[PDB]
Parts: structure tokens; C-alpha cells; sequence
């Protein structure tokens, strides 16, 4: 491990907590990171089951890159402890967690009150910024839905989860790609298995209708193995109960068949900033 962009941070600076989350492809802690003045922080770990130095080093190398996002929308990386290495990102602790646990949440008496339209659409203005944001910087996200956002303690929505993220025209790191949920899946990567911007722009469509739903599932009464072709039928996500025909419009616009005709994310942005001016207040 040469690390020349400085993004390790020493591993017994941090004390691990309490698991969070567990997947096929890793775990979230909650964690304590010893800071200069003596006082801890407390952050989210995210651990990765997996390697090699060059491995590592390119590992280091994406980190860096993301270290340096800097977007109220976009989570920013803290730096990398590494345990055969074994590499743990640190992140800020979002204190109310992910988006789609917390649309789930809204619809019990005991979690957060009903959430009214101009707020759904606002979290879809959130992350609409946050992808346009990368999109500038030539990265592929390659994984948006709803559960990979997360909510900060002012309620603004951040785009999160860069496990699969990438620059475009640069080496595929990675297998923990072919694994990935097939209803958030253009139809031309189901096909061909390769992720554009337009791959993105279809993903955030689908989590426009995540948002607009409260956290339902998408495509109710279609089973993963036919996805390919229910979507080749010319079939789409159908419009949810209460979502405003302009809102329908700006998420049909995202599942094109040609990659070309979908919007690009400014363009996305701007139509969704324009219908939420277009509301009156709450
Ligand atoms: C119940 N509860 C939970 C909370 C909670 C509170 N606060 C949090 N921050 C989290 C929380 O963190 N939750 C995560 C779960 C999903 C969404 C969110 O994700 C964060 C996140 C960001 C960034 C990464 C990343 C992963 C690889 C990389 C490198 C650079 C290492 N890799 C190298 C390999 N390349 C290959 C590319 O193909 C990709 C990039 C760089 C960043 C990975 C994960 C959870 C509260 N309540
Ligand atoms: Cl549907
Ligand atoms: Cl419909």
C-alpha cells in the first residue's frame, strides 16, 4: 500500500460498534473515529467482502477521487482503514439512514408524519442535483435506487452507495456487477450487461417511482426473471396513485429505448425544479 493521495486513515483511530446492515457484498457499522483534539466522531464504516497491492492501490487511488466530492447532495468519504488487506470505508453517520427505509417508516403512525407531494418531490430535486453533479465529473453511479440515499439531520437527500461507482473509459476494478437488482437495470444494460450516463438516467426514474409510491417494490405483479422481456414488450413502471401527470412525464422520459432520446440529469434537474416552483407552499 504506497497510497500517494494520503486517503488512509490509521485503523486503531477507530473503534467499531454495532452492526447496521449485512449483505452478500459487505457490512455498514456504526463506528467512532478518534479525531486530533482528543474528541470522537462518531461515522458510518461500510466493509467490503472481497485481493491484491495493485488492488488496494487502485482501491486507494477511486477513494482519493471521491474524497474530493464536494455537493450537499453527494455523500463525501472520510478515508480508508485498511485490516490479506482488508479495506473499510468511514463515512459521516446520516443520522435518519436511508431514504427507502424511511418512506416505509412514514407510513406507520409511529415514524415520520405523512409526507406530503412537494416534499417527495423535493427529495427527487435532491438527488436529481446530486447525480448531476457526478455526471459532470464523468462518473457512473451504476447502482441508484432509494436505499442507496441517504438523509442527513437537515432532511436533504445525498447520493450514496459508490461501491459500483466509476469513471467512465477507466478500468472495471471488479462478478459484484451480475449480482445487482434487475428492476433498477436499463433495458440496453439487461441486454449487453454495459452501463452509459443513460444508464443512470433510467435507474433515477425508477427512484422517482420509488419516491412516489413509498417505498413499493417496482413493477408489482412482474417477477425478476421476466424483466428483460416485459421491458422489450414495450412495457414500463405504471403511473402511481396522486403522482401528477407533468411528474409521470419527466419519469416516462427516463425509460426511452434508445439511451439518446432519455434527458440528461440538468435537464432532469431543471424540469423537476420548475414543477416544484410550480406548486404552492405546504
Ligand atoms: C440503520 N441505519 C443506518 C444508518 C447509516 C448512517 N450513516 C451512514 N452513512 C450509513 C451508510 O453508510 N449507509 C450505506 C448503505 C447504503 C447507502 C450508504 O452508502 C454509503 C456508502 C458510500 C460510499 C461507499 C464507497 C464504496 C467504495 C468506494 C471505493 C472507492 C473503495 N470503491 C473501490 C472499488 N470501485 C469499483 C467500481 O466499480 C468502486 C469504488 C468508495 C465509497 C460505500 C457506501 C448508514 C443509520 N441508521
Ligand atoms: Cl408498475
Ligand atoms: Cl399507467
Amino acid at each position: 500500500a504506497m497510497d500517494p493521495e494520503d486517503v488512509v486513515i490509521d485503523r486503531n483511530l477507530l473503534i467499531l460498534g454495532k452492526i447496521l446492515g449485512e449483505g452478500e457484498f459487505g457490512s455498514v457499522m456504526e463506528g467512532n473515529l478518534k479525531q486530533e483534539d482528543g474528541t470522537s466522531l462518531k461515522v458510518a464504516v461500510k466493509t467490503m467482502k472481497l485481493s491484491s497491492q495493485r488492488e488496494i492501490e487502485e482501491f486507494l487511488s477511486e477513494a482519493a477521487c471521491m474524497k474530493d466530492f464536494s455537493h450537499p447532495n453527494v455523500i463525501r468519504l472520510l478515508g480508508v482503514c485498511i485490516e490479506i488487506p482488508k479495506p473499510m470505508v468511514i463515512l459521516p453517520f446520516m443520522k435518519y439512514g436511508d431514504l427507502h427505509t424511511y418512506l416505509l417508516y412514514s407510513r406507520l403512525e409511529t415514524g415520520p408524519k405523512h409526507i406530503p407531494l412537494q416534499t417527495l418531490l423535493k427529495f427527487m430535486v435532491d438527488i436529481a442535483l446530486g447525480m448531476e453533479y457526478l455526471s459532470n465529473r464523468n462518473f457512473l453511479h451504476r447502482d441508484l435506487a432509494a436505499r442507496n440515499c441517504m438523509l442527513r439531520d437537515d432532511m436533504t437527500v445525498c447520493v450514496a452507495d459508490f461501491g459500483l461507482s466509476k469513471k467512465i473509459y477507466s478500468g472495471d476494478y471488479y462478478g459484484r456487477i451480475a449480482k445487482m437488482p434487475v428492476k433498477w437495470i436499463a433495458i440496453e444494460s439487461l441486454a449487453d450487461r454495459v452501463y452509459t450516463s443513460k444508464s443512470d438516467v433510467w435507474a433515477f426514474g425508477v427512484t422517482m417511482w420509488e419516491i412516489a409510491t413509498r417505498g413499493m417494490t417496482p413493477y408489482p405483479g412482474v417477477q425478476n426473471h421476466e424483466m428483460y422481456d416485459y421491458l422489450l414488450h414495450g412495457h414500463r413502471l405504471k403511473q402511481p396513485e396522486d403522482c401528477l401527470d407533468e411528474l409521470y412525464e419527466i419519469m416516462y422520459s427516463c425509460w426511452r429505448t434508445d439511451p439518446l432520446d432519455r434527458p440528461t440529469f440538468s435537464v432532469l434537474r431543471l424540469q423537476l425544479e420548475k414543477l416544484l416552483e410550480s406548486l404552492p407552499d405546504v
